[PDB]
């Protein structure tokens, strides 16, 4: 029934790649970065009507958003930024925006094969998280 039915599920993070140094990039202290690092969190997307709610689960924060697309709404990170932050689909991969203090990364998902793919932007550095079915 909808195109972002093949993000839909419950999702478990197998492989990081530049977490560290994406971290480092927003702005995330020494100690929230080490232990956000160590998280292998589970991303559970659902979609009820024209409502999308992912939610991430893991031994250091659960967090929750829920969002239409195209139309903003304010975020609070797991690191606890405060954030106004637009989620779209281009061309089949959720393209998550979030701005705050005059910065702004972008946080991408896609399918490709049997994965879920996370790109994570923030200036000249990029982050690769890889989910897989749970
Ligand atoms: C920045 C930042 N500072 O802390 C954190 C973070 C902390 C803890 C936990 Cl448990 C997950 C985190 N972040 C993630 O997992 C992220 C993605 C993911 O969903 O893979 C996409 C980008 C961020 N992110």
């Amino acid at each position: 029934s909808h195109m972002c039915d093949a993000f839909v599920g419950t999702w478990k993070l197998v492989s990081s790649e530049n977490f560290d140094d994406y971290m480092k990039e927003v702005g995330v202290g020494f100690a929230t970065r080490k232990v956000a690092g160590m998280a292998k969190p589970n991303m559970i997307i659902s979609v009820n009507g024209d409502v999308i709610t992912i939610k991430s689960e893991s031994t250091f924060k659960n967090t929750e958003i829920s969002f239409i697309l195209g139309q903003e709404f304010d975020e609070v990170t797991a690191d606890d930024r405060k954030v106004k932050s637009t989620i779209t689909l281009d061309g089949g991969v959720l393209v998550h925006v979030q701005k705050w203090d005059g910065k702004s990364t972008t946080i991408k998902r896609k399918r490709e094969d049997d994965k879920l793919v996370v790109e994570c932007v923030m200036k000249g550095v990029t982050s690769t998280r890889v989910y897989e079915r749970a």
